[PDB]
């Protein structure tokens, strides 16, 4: 039965028939060389086209943005052509799909960077974590992150332009919306957080300076396409991928949100907690966010349909993005609507490999 989860919602330029969204999910099955999406990837997304909105796996805005072997890009002609087939497949099934665009920053390794050089970031501080590469046989492997080089002030306009160009490419690729990856400790978040940003120029220090980059990017992409085509994912509260939001995380978060609201973008996607522990959002905080953003708000992070219904009913959020449940259930919408049991998850195949654990999960 449920209630609001299966009712339409206007999301920027498109209209979702339900509020059950598919969270962006890195699966690392793209073709190398070229970081090219595959027919298998298209099959996978097509199977999940009943989602109110599909948010794609993180996709590189440039070659430099690459941090994981197997992650696709949206910067080359071959990538654009391959993505065009995928979006057409989703649309053939009457679905909607947004491409999540990212620059991994310091969460990368020199071996997959242009020229095999050090990756870039706000400052020259190692992320002290690991990323995923592939071995001689194309199998996914874990490797310690390479220490980054701090972007030169004169290099920032280039980063902004790369996001702008990627969005232009997304539009031609047939995507309905674009979601800027400003969360989980990747490049944009690296600048936002004081723990990963020790810059002394105008891109470091105060929250205004730390949010300068992401806002420049938002303005650039809104100008390139249209504000109602732009979405953004943030993870402003708590600790993620070792990157911790400052000592004034709530205040800084509300500052960022008010700035984003001024651009009138399509939506605000909030990743509430990493994959491990994390303090839950208080309704008081959800209200403060709610009154500051006038577009669609998407909640995410170990959500249950019940929690989604509760929060949507309270008018605090508009939709919910499910990640792992979508990996294992292509027809999650139908299952949640019918209160049917879900397929069990197979974590060992979340990353890399082929069809097994990917297009493997049956629909009702
Ligand atoms: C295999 C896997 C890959 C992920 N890749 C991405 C992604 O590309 N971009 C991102 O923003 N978050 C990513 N996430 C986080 C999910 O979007 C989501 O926020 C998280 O899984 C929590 O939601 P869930 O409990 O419904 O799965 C990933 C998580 C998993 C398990
Ligand atoms: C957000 C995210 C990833 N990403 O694309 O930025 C990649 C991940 N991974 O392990 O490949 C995991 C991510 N996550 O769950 O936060």
């Amino acid at each position: 039965s449920a209630e609001k989860l299966f009712t339409p919602l206007k999301v920027g330029a498109v209209t979702a028939p339900n509020r059950v969204f598919m969270a962006p999910l890195t699966r690392l099955r793209s073709i190398e060389p070229g970081d090219i999406p595959t027919p298998l990837m298209g099959e996978y997304y097509r199977q999940r086209a009943s989602a109110g909105l599909i948010i794609s796996e993180a996709t590189q805005i440039s070659a430099q943005a690459k941090g994981y072997a197997g992650a696709p890009g949206l910067h080359s002609p071959e990538q654009i052509a391959a993505w065009k087939k995928i979006t057409a497949g989703v649309h053939a099934e009457d679905g909607r799909i947004a491409v999540q665009l990212w620059h991994t920053g310091r969460i990368s390794h020199s071996s997959i960077q242009p020229g095999g050089q050090a990756p870039v970031s706000a400052s020259a501080l190692n992320a002290n974590t690991r990323t995923s590469l592939r071995d001689e046989n194309g199998n996914a492997i874990r490797v310690d992150t390479t220490t980054p080089r701090a972007l030169e002030l004169d290099e920032i306009p280039g980063i902004v332009n790369d996001f702008r160009q990627a969005v232009a490419n997304a539009r031609e690729a047939g995507f309905d919306l674009v979601e800027l990856h400003s969360a989980h400790g990747y490049l944009l978040h690296q600048f936002l957080s004081p723990s990963s940003n020790q810059r002394t120029d105008q891109y470091g220090g105060s929250v205004e300076n730390r949010a300068r980059l992401v806002l420049e990017v938002v303005d650039a992409v809104c100008n390139e396409w249209s504000a109602d085509r732009i979405g953004i994912r943030v993870s402003p509260i708590g600790t993620f991928q070792n990157v911790d939001n400052g000592p004034n995380e709530e205040a800084d978060a509300l500052y960022l949100i008010e700035e984003l609201a001024k651009r009138g973008i399509a939506y605000l996607h909030m990743s509430e907690t990493d994959l491990a522990g994390g303090k839950p959002y208080s309704e008081a905080f959800r209200q403060k966010v709610r009154e500051r953003f006038h577009g669609v708000i998407i909640g995410a992070g170990a959500y249950t349909a019940e929690k989604a219904e509760d929060l949507i009913g309270k008018g605090l959020i508009d939709a919910v993005a499910f990640g792992r449940d979508y990996i294992a259930n292509p027809d999650l919408v139908a299952r949640l609507q019918k209160k049917a049991e879900l397929n069990p998850q197979r974590p060992e195949s979340f990353y890399g490999g082929g069809a097994e654990g990917y297009t493997d999960y049956p629909s009702l």
